[PDB]
């Protein structure tokens, strides 16, 4: 049950942090507008067929987003037409939900369309009659306005047109791997924040801030942004952005196990086993913690991402490390021992210890996978180059004099896990013809016994 | 043959779209000069020795490709016999070691060698650009594009403020920008591109040297996007200038080719119920069907599309003959893993009629106001308008259209396949598990 | 020595490059301060409340890194360097080794610190500081360059708001693009792992000059074997002090790395892969897997950040050195894969998939059926056309007769990861349908 830590870390596995285990719940929903052509009519003396062409390329990128929008507007008429949506899948159907609830303060905000076409600044707060404001974010306008602006004397008339043309290029490249062919289903609510603010040159710090715990909810991408609306005359975007807030989950903790090389029969191995294991109630589990926040007190994550674990890693972890699979240690960087709880836990074959209060050096018996060293036989370690302090250990008065049973060995590389296959294919194949040899050396060698009986 | 479309989506997996398949073909070869020094003869007042350092320092991770580049141009002794166009002919034994990739880059190499060598005659007028992106006369009428690197930035921010800022800060400002210009394109173009004579490079890697603006580069060259997005827009370095600090690169603008009879069908899963639980079924979520010959593809490396899958190379992956007979009837062959997330799909529309998990999430029947319940002994629901036209799923409504399939889905149960655990740690231990229990099993049959 | 590169050829493995074998070691450590707030004095007027925000802000990512450090500041107790075992409580190695060498910093981090007044009130963005010692320390201001030469000059011609907008964004660009590297992200602080391009986010992602500043250094920071470690973290003065552990690389003794370039071969009417790593170490009389993944390979040398080499079964070795019925195989069925590749000067070409001919001669080079795959050297063809490419051809230092002899291919399998679990799975309903007859 709930984790054998000592059995555990003889074989290896030694008790890392303990961790709460959270994830984001109860979104709360903010909306905003990103104009994506500059203001110009402020510098539109040397400008020449930069926007003519910037427009119309713009327009490629941008109207299919629309074109996907509108499929499940004209055929959501709380009711989605199944028929006319035809293929789907759920997320996107709640999506289009979502955006159906969008168009209602999105038709509100559209009524302001002349005034965002007519914007000055890079970030502009706007009324949308109620007193409830509405914010404008505009790209390349801050670059326009205090770089294009004032150097317009000392650049001409034919190279400002190329700063111009060339930083809208920039943008656009550098806008189009998130917005493109690419984001072919724009009917969501996945895209980060980040992500959208490509938009705005990757300025999300802004975007947030003129929205008003951020960080841990921002690398967790947990705040999500959704297009609800694209304006192809005026060039902007509608996003409603998804700022939720991370609940604890109950009775659910991710124990973290710090691995260290062991011995085994003139070999160092290490112990094939998870380093993170999710325990919920009384059920232990995998998580993906790569997909996570981790940090000093909790795993932060946007989703569950607990997954089954087989019933024999299960009963490794908890106790029976007989069925814990180890593989070959071949590399001068797996880790030669860690400290928990004050006390340390150390492979003393293949790093030297020593004790420098007592002077004496530590030796590890060729029958021990591991040493447990702590304040009752060193109180001062000399560990290699680094000396260290150690506490009494809580567990077992002899640890070292009772021998843990090792796991069955195992390759663990991509290469060899189909040779292992084949080999055992083979061997199985192999050895199913010999039960194949009793179908009649056990069968009709045993039904002339009914003739050698009648 | 077909996949078993119906079999499969009780097991969970619904029918998707069903895409186009196309790959890049026929690329259109077209050259342009990216030059990696900026102007400052506008500017020569407050340089120090920044660009006496900039130089060599470019120099260092410049000339190996240049030097690389060059052992196939001494290598390839070529035109065949003799003639342009007879062919070319490159030293196997001078080569030594190479791959079938890199010989062809090479031939390529050689083929912009003529157009490189043309372009280069224009070298002093290169050295003297004064602008960010300049055309000039390769003498035919056949005009070449120089891109300069930092040269905007020097024409419109530095040359504006050196009235208002003084000298130790007008060099201080360019230093800085051409060290960061530096840490930028130092990953693509560092000791990193080992092999240079390649046509892999995106052009937006290569863009890299022209400060990521891949849009220009392209604009001033002349689907677009498509092409653009699967990676299939490529450069080749055919030319490095040492003095002059300037780079001539070979697009390769390819089209995109439709394969024929072949196209990528899409699988939505959807939790299912058996035993009293949920599983999710262990099969592609994309598989490509070429001919009458269903395989595997890594989509992951394409660009998934409303109506096309559109790759820069053929994707096509083998396929165990299980997973076939899986994906054509044998749904006891179809693995299955458990589910504890709740965030695995729970329901999928596919031509109007809803596949459900009405076991895991609550079913109801708006218009005849009685709730759709789901037994035990059914793994998934298929509910279409001859029970429920509109159908209430927790928080959205959604209208249904008829089944074209069988008319009793409901009655008529699947065979669940075996379950197992898809955990890379979880492969070692049932492998592991598997080698002791044949091993332990194989003694008995000693006896 | 080790391989058998014949017999792997046959089997479509060609011998590619032998490489060097070189590991990151003898760091070489040096100090530097990077400041995350501008000057702005010089427009000291309508900035508003956007510093009074900033700072804040700032502090909200910062103090976290400080208080991580001071754990372990507080806790080593020494000059004898102690660790405090319980104190510290749960730790790696690895950690507390970055632990014994932040208190390795402290000492000249506490003479950096003396000059804080002076940090302050750097004016440029790149300033050479003394130490009093005539050691001298570098303090990197970010933002600094953009203030002094974009807002400065153009304060002017620009409004109240304007000029403050454009700080305002500037700054949270700034903090925007820092925060990956520098958020909740980076829990661990007492680490030298982080790499310099990665610290050098604070400074703008400028590595280059953080580097120059300090003074074969390529092959070290494409390898990340250039690392910063934050050992001082000041939170008036929003600044902090990176020990940069500039390394060099050493050669592994006997020790190689050799690549293998695959080719799709023929056997019994359909073209196979060999599943066999493409990169094989060999050190001493040891071959095994490496990760090359993870390192930079490199026309010479094979380039790591540390050691990467990986065990590997007997039957993989036992194929890698002539039991080419244990290399394992997969079915072709991309026309991607490719069908020839030159080792030595000397052709290996799958001659049934592509068609290959003599230039010299003018007579196709025809491939039985019984072969896997052929050897053409310069005693059969001088020159070879191969589709649309020419090529001349050396003579093959091997058996005088590569073709006629005849490899055995070994089992096939597949791949991919869906297909292991079935394939897993179906050896498991199998075993147990067969673990009850020898119950019977
Ligand atoms: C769905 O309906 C939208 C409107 O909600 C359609 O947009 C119209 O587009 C035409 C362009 O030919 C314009 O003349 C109209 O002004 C638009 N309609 C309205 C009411 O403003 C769109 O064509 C429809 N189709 C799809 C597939 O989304
Ligand atoms: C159940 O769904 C089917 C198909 O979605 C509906 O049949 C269509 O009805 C519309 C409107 O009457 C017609 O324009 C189509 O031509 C019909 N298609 C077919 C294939 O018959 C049907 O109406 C739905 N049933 C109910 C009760 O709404
Ligand atoms: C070991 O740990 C702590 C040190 O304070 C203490 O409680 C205990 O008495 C110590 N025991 C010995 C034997 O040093
Ligand atoms: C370390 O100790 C001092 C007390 O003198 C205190 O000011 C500081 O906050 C402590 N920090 C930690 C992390 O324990
Ligand atoms: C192959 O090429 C080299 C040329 O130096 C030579 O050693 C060898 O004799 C050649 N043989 C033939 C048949 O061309």
């Amino acid at each position: 049950g709930i984790l054998h830590y000592e059995k555990l870390s003889k074989i290896g596995l030694v008790k890392g942090i303990t961790r709460k285990y959270k994830i984001k719940s109860n979104p709360l929903t903010k909306d905003i507008v990103i104009k994506m052509k500059p203001n110009v009519s402020n510098v539109s003396k040397c400008t020449g067929t930069v926007m003519e062409n910037y427009k119309s390329r713009l327009t490629g990128i941008l109207s299919p987003i629309k074109g996907a929008i509108e499929l499940y507007n004209n055929n959501t008429h709380v009711v989605m037409a199944g028929i006319a949506i035809g293929i789907a899948t759920a997320a996107q159907i709640t999506a289009g939900v979502a955006l159906y609830e969008a168009m209602k303060n999105a038709d509100n905000i559209n009524k302001l369309k002349s005034s965002i076409e007519s914007t000055n600044e890079a970030v502009v707060k706007l009324q949308e009659t109620a007193e409830k404001t509405v914010y404008v974010l505009t790209a390349l306008q801050d670059y326009i306005n205090t770089n294009l602006v004032p150097s317009i004397d000392q650049i001409s008339c034919k190279q400002t047109e190329l700063a111009l043309d060339l930083a809208l290029s920039k943008y656009l490249s550098d806008l189009l791997f998130v917005f493109g062919p690419n984001l072919q289903d724009p009917v969501s609510n996945s895209m980060t924040i980040q992500a959208i603010s490509q938009a705005f040159g990757g300025n999300y710090e802004t975007l947030l801030r003129t929205l008003g715990d951020f960080d841990d909810l921002l690398e967790s991408d947990s705040i999500t942004g959704q297009i609800v609306y694209v304006d192809l005359s005026s060039y902007y975007i509608i996003v409603r952005v998804y700022f939720p807030i991370l609940t604890e989950i109950q009775q659910a903790y991710v124990q973290e196990l710090l691995p260290v090389s062991f011995n085994n029969d003139n070999s160092e191995w290490i112990s094939i086993v998870p380093n993170f294991v999710l325990i919920r109630n009384t059920l232990i589990s995998n998580i993906e913690v790569k997909y996570c926040l981790i940090t000093k007190k909790s795993v932060i994550c946007n989703q569950d991402y607990a997954t089954p674990m087989t019933a024999s890693v299960r009963e490794c972890l908890t106790g029976s490390t007989d069925k814990c699979p180890r593989e070959l240690v071949v590399s001068s960087h797996v880790p030669r021992f860690a400290l928990s709880g004050g006390v340390l836990f150390a492979n003393c074959i293949s790093v030297t210890c020593q004790c420098q209060t007592t002077g004496r050096a530590i030796s590890q018996s060729g029958e021990q996978t591991l040493l447990m060293i702590d304040n009752t036989t060193c109180t001062t370690v000399v560990l290699g180059n680094i000396i260290i302090s150690l506490g009494k250990y809580l567990g077992s008065i002899n640890y070292n004099s009772e021998s843990i049973a090792v796991g069955p060995p195992v390759y663990t590389d991509k290469v060899d896990i189909s040779s292992q296959i084949s080999s055992m294919n083979q061997s199985l194949q192999q050895s199913k013809d010999y039960i194949k040899e009793a179908q009649k050396i056990l069968d009709n060698v045993e039904d002339k016994i009914e003739e050698i009986l009648s």
